[PDB]
């Protein structure tokens, strides 16, 4: 069976490349979800930031990308200033961020500490997203190539 093995040879090469692209597609989507999910989790537990611009973080990160450090940092810095000045009220939740950012003199502005904090947070959420992408891509690829090889070897 010369002609039979020749086409199965090409079929299997294509099945491999298809199962990898199927895995990447699924992992890419899994990564995006996991990244947004991770930054929200960090800001809420570690920094008790539960809203920005009057809205829950889930809504905020629909219009601001979770990796957009410069935008995220500016919004947090602006919100601290408008909510936590001497004319401000009510012990707003975001005001606690100042103590969490180690500003006391032991030389960093508030905006600089926030920028480093968010850079740190975004880096952790990107690599956590990358891990989820890696797992989901591998699980899908394994299941796809197994299914496809068994088909070609049985045809």
């Amino acid at each position: 069976a010369l002609a039979v093995n020749a086409w199965k040879t090409t079929a299997l090469k294509n099945a491999i490349a298809a199962a990898q692209k199927a895995g990447d597609a699924a992992g890419k989507i899994a990564g995006e979800s996991k990244g947004v999910e991770t930054i929200i989790g960090i800001l809420e537990q570690y920094y008790s930031i539960y809203e920005l611009k009057g809205t829950p973080l889930k809504s905020f990160f629909a219009t601001t990308h979770y990796t957009d450090i410069s935008n995220i940092a500016t919004v947090i810095d602006t919100e601290l200033n408008t909510s936590c000045g001497l004319n401000s009220l009510a012990n707003q939740a975001i005001c606690g961020l100042r103590t969490k950012l180690g500003l006391v003199a032991k030389m960093v502005t508030q905006k600089e500490a926030i920028t480093k904090m968010i850079t740190n947070v975004v880096h952790k959420s990107e690599i956590t997203a990358e891990a989820a992408k890696t797992e989901v891509a591998a699980t899908k690829t394994a299941a796809a190539i197994k299914m496809n090889t068994e088909a070609i070897e049985a045809a």
